[PDB]
């Protein structure tokens, strides 16, 4: 019910810079293993890239979106991910972060 | 999905991040919120014994869950089920707290 991450689109490859304990438990990764990496590590071969394209379009356009996609825990167990994404911009109107909430 | 991040390495443990849900719940804008300690949500009917629990939990750097009166920007009373969680790095350094607000 409380699974979320913050990413930094200002750093190369838009890596995760924060994850809740819920996200860690959901995905089986530790904070050490996750931070500094783009969340795409949760994807795998059975993930539909057309569905990821919607995420891509939202990030480019810098707008919120919500999509369902196949995701893999560290061990390769699949987990339910209804992903909600939201951009955050600073006072000068420049994109600052994205936050993402994983519903399961 | 109402949540905030604070930075306890910064003076008075101020909010450095707030979700849109938190903004809508409290009626504040992000500009009005960042750099401030979350206590501005408190007011006259906020149980001071409950604030002491949050106080001790932050002191000991442990997670906690409490229920207390908060006030929106317009002064509107609301009950806040607040969940706090500290985050530290691999070298043991306390880095953030995150909090999640249920109303
Ligand atoms: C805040 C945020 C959270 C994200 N969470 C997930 C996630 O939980 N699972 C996932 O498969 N992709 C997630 N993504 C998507 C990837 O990070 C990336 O945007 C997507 O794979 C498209 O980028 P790419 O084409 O370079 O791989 C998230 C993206 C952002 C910005
Ligand atoms: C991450 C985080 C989120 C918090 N959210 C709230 C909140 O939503 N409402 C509230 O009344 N206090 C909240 N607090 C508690 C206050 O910031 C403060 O710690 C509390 O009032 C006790 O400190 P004080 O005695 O110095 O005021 C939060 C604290 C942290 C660390």
């Amino acid at each position: 019910e409380k699974n979320f991450v913050i990413t930094d689109p200002r750093l190369p490859d838009n890596p995760i810079i924060f994850a809740s304990d819920g996200f860690l438990e959901l995905t089986e990764y530790s904070r050490e293993e996750i931070l500094g990496r783009n969340a795409r590590f949760l994807q795998g071969p059975e993930t539909d890239q057309a569905t990821v394209q919607k995420i891509r379009d939202a990030i480019r356009d810098q707008r919120e979106t919500t999509v369902q996609l196949i995701n893999y825990t560290k061990s390769g167990k699949k987990f339910w991910n209804l992903l909600h994404l939201q951009p955050v911009r600073d006072q000068k109107g420049e994109l600052q972060y994205f936050y993402g909430v994983q519903l399961d």
